[PDB]
């Protein structure tokens, strides 16, 4: 059978390079001015306390949910010859930008062209992924809120792709780059220099 989800899984050292960098936003998010004045739009605080759930291993970039064939198009999805050739590869994915919602954090990816050739195209697309171009939901999930699922990480990205998409100014400058309020408890930080961090592509059993 299938496995759970393939993906890009992030070596140890880069998996610790981004969930540091991860952790030292969301304390510079939550200690910054800008972010204080809207908690009201973010809680009815300590980010990382709130963002209590997080990968309990390395980090890793989904590409496909097959929970073992169960999943829509996991079948169409693996019988794919570069899928096949990618399996066991080594690829590097570049971080874009760290971002923060009231349900998740995680941290934009920029699929290359080849590595764009890994994700999938299923029938069922949700609304967020409308005028915005495949791959866009590339991700690594940081941490979530309580009652939130680690997918969740993906629509928060989506849905944050398309507020910009209408674009706006910063409202602050942290030290890894410019600080950006979108608005309902979304944010996002635009990286002055992408991160690259090292993954092989593979799949994960439960």
């Amino acid at each position: 059978f299938l496995p759970l989800y393939f993906g890009w899984f992030l070596t140890k050292k880069s998996s610790e390079t981004l969930r540091k960098a991860g952790q030292v936003f969301l304390e510079e998010l939550g200690n910054h001015k800008a972010f204080k004045k809207e908690l009201r739009h973010f809680i009815s605080l300590e980010l990382v306390s709130y963002f209590g759930k997080r990968p309990p291993g390395v980090l890793h970039c989904t590409t496909k949910l097959c929970d073992y064939g169960k999943a829509a198009g996991a079948e169409e999805y693996a019988q794919q010859e570069v899928v096949k050739r990618s399996y066991g590869k080594a690829f590097k994915l570049s971080i874009s930008a760290l971002f923060v919602t009231p349900k998740t954090a995680g941290a934009q990816v920029v699929l290359t062209d080849q590595e764009l050739q890994l994700w999938p195209s299923d029938l069922d697309k949700p609304s967020a992924s409308e005028g915005l171009p495949p791959g866009s939901r590339a991700h690594v999930t940081l941490g979530c809120a309580a009652d939130v699922q680690p997918v969740q990480t993906g629509l928060d990205l989506l849905d944050i792709l398309q507020q910009v998409k209408g674009g706006g100014e910063a409202v602050g400058e942290l030290p890894r780059g410019k600080l950006y309020s979108l608005g309902k408890g979304r944010w996002m930080l635009s990286l002055t220099k992408k991160m690259e961090v090292k993954a092989i592509f593979t799949g994960y059993y439960g």
